[PDB]
């Protein structure tokens, strides 16, 4: 998670495992009722401002292997080029929604913008995988 | 939640899931007995000074979709104009009780003021929805 | 709760729900054995230095509605005037033990003094209600 | 509890109820096996550097009313006059081991000295009450 | 765990036992399904930035002695020289993946670089042992 | 526990009871399988840098009275003198592995060194008692 520190600088801390497991245990599986976890994750993406690694823990903990895969491919399918249209260009897809750890630095506007987009695409992925 | 920090400045931390689920598990549903969750949320709105996002999280966890919709509707119906009378002017309803994430900056007096009003309206909404 | 922070600043944090429910679960009800919760709350009023809102949360959680109302009624009957003698003057009663949220600021000496007095009266009210 | 802060300034924080109840739940009653809670409290008196209020809370949670009264009685019997010999003079007994909240300020050397003595006497009291 | 604070200060805190045991309790053994604990540990290596001591504690808690010994053996088999080439010269293996506590200092680039390398080799070791 | 602050000053905090009881509850007794608790304590001695008092809580919580006494006996039997050779001279044994609370100031070289030695001897005691 990230939060704005008292000094005007973002501050990082890892998710407590109790939160992750509580979220899991108080909801149906994604397959049973996708709306439940999707709404929970949409909320957390905002309040907890997760990094890319944090998102991997969210997904890894709340979804099964098969569910996560569906979501990730759905998220990559939601990437748009600069012309606002879908794109399947590897470099564009990889840049927006990387499958391997990116070098995004949350102390930079560049890093922050990628994080914003990543979270937006993650949500889209879940919404579409649910449907 | 927001709390005043060491430098007389508001600091933010997300709700602990243990608190949210403890609140859920120790009270009847809103439909079952609205007074209990209403009183709890009234209290939490003050002690935890939640942001707009926190409020969506609080509500989404403690109320069903059906219940929350009812609550948000009553809240918007309780908005008053500068003449102390009910107002249905969309711009005024939306400015006081937005249904989508507003740009309220809690470090500013204006955002702080919007948050106090949002919380009062939410409470009025729960009270009215309860009746 | 309030505590003296590291910059000679009084610092606020909300009660943990785990503490509130643990206190309820490990004691008989106020009606069953008033002495137990009275002693617990007496202690907490000092160790946790609760604000007026904290006190409402505390009482609202540990006492039933009828119990709480009895306690507040008795607290208000235990107000004294500036001569140190009992008073029933509504203005002195409302100033020392408001039933609605006061404008008390814990960063001011006046607010702090009001809080010390409010907690003292709350204890008196619990003792008298118990008896 | 008290701990030395960064600048050698003691900082106060109240006991977590989870610690108090875990200690209770993982030991026999004082009456069943005095040495158990005695050793636990002895240790806490050092690691947590409790204030007078903390001590009341610790004893009030872990001992029954009757057990606690016996401990406080034995503690008071262990008070010594300035000559290092037993004293039963009420002014001396009350200054060293007050039954009512004293005005000790842990930010002063004298308040600190009073607390050290109080804890020492409390341990003696438990030891002797145990016998 | 290590986290970055203020304006760049690394800060150490030991793992919470609740986290370690939750991780253990919500996953199959390494021998039953290596990919699960592997993915979890890989994630933790990044989010919690564990020291060498932390890594021993993490492995010791989540893997049996046999499993842990296999992982460390494989990590050591995957050591490379500074030039990127594989090496099994004893001194270079020991420098990159020590079996005994090293004197790495996280306030120096040399220390931080050693820890980053250790975690990388640990991951490789788990993957290989898993295979 | 002790940890290093950014300014190089050690900072003390007491063990959470949740950690101590979790350690106890997730492991066999020392008499059952000495290796388990021994390894656990070995790890805690490093990550948590416990003081003498902390070590008493670890031992007193994780071991039975008989086991603890046996561990302390073995630790004291393992003491070495100024020559690095074994010694059983009372003053040297009591200085290295005191049974009563010592005056070790962790801000001094001498105090830190006594602590490191105490922890090493505690581990030796456990290993030897296990055998």
């Amino acid at each position: 998670p990230l939060r704005m520190g008292g000094n005007g600088q973002l501050q990082y801390w890892p998710f407590s495992s109790s939160d992750l497991y509580n979220w899991k245990n108080n909801n149906p599986s994604f397959s049973e009722d996708p709306g439940k976890l999707t709404a929970l994750i949409e909320s957390v993406l905002t309040t907890h401002q997760p990094t890319w690694d944090d998102c991997q823990q969210l997904l890894g903990t709340l979804l099964t292997g098969e569910e996560k895969q569906r979501v990730l491919l759905e998220a990559r399918k939601a990437v748009r080029g600069n012309d606002g249209r879908p794109t399947q260009l590897p470099n564009e897809v990889d840049a927006a929604f990387p499958l391997e750890r990116p070098d995004w630095d949350y102390t930079t506007q560049r890093g922050r913008n990628h994080l914003v987009l990543y979270r937006q695409l993650l949500l889209a992925g879940m919404q579409n995988a649910g449907r």
